[PDB]
């Protein structure tokens, strides 16, 4: 069945040129609305959640990690570190890392989180560990938001995502602490208002995460609490045919106001 928000959101990506996926839950009843929600799409930054929460996970058996000291050495710098250019030469701990890495959505960051956990394969683990089958990463930072057409690096769908931002932010992946240190975090983001959180009302409030690669990606992912009942969770992906194509985050508000009009 083809449902009329699931029209909706059809009609706004033949306008957009590209291809949209989006993943709602809704905590009130737990149902879900899905358009394209099992394909795949490059997560880009927005895999920075998966990281941070995996940090967190480890954190649970050692009270002291998060306060732990990481090098930033000149070589650390990549392509986009607002946060860690700061302290070069110097150290910072992994919440400070997680904290940059996610408000910020600071690259180098997200590498000394990678690196914490093994490799990219070490955050795979921790999306298994949590009952996500779906999510991969592949690559560090930059390389991980090539977000080529077709190339299953660095993905995940839409469904899944959701699901796992549910379990982290709402549910019990992690213990008490460290789910509100996450929600926390999202809720301090510092690079969203122009992306889902435009398409919503604004009396609501949300936590999120953005990302952006090549081929014009362009992804959020939010835990939103609406004026007057539960938690939703939204997952917008968009990405488009042409490597050099802008971002566009009024499509991810567009997504998003056609999910809030359809509640
Ligand atoms: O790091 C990138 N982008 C980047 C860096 C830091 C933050 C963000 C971001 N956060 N939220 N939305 N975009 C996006 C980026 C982009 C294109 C690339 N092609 N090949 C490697 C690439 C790396």
């Amino acid at each position: 069945q083809t449902s009329a928000v699931q029209q909706k959101l059809a009609a706004l990506e033949k306008s957009s040129g590209g291809r949209l996926g989006v993943a709602l839950i809704d905590t009130a009843d737990n149902t879900q609305v899905l358009y394209r929600g099992d394909e795949r799409f490059p997560m880009c930054s927005t895999s920075k959640v998966m990281a941070a929460a995996a940090v967190l996970k480890q954190s649970e058996t050692q009270k002291q990690l998060l306060n732990q000291p990481v090098e930033i050495k000149p070589a650390d710098l990549v392509n986009y570190n607002p946060i860690a250019e700061k302290h070069v030469n110097g150290t910072m701990t992994l919440a400070e890392l997680s904290a940059a890495a996610l408000q910020y959505s600071d690259n180098t960051a997200m590498n000394k989180l990678i690196a914490q956990l093994g490799g990219p394969g070490g955050v795979t683990a921790f999306a298994r560990a949590i009952g996500d089958e779906t999510f991969r990463l592949d690559r560090t930072e930059p390389t991980l938001n090539t977000a080529i057409p077709g190339d299953p690096r660095d993905t995940t769908t839409p469904r899944a995502m959701a699901q796992t931002l549910r379990q982290l932010t709402l549910g019990h992946a992690l213990g008490e602490t460290q789910r509100a240190q996450l929600v926390t975090w999202l809720k301090g983001n510092t690079t969203g208002a122009a992306s889902i959180r435009a398409g919503l009302p604004t009396s609501w409030t949300a936590g999120d995460k953005t990302g952006s690669g090549d081929y014009g990606t362009t992804n959020d992912i939010a835990v939103i609490w609406p004026q007057g009942r539960a938690p939703l969770v939204l997952v917008t992906y968009f990405t488009q045919p042409q490597q050099n194509a802008e971002s566009r985050r009024d499509v991810l508000a567009s997504a998003a106001r056609i999910i809030a009009e359809g509640l």
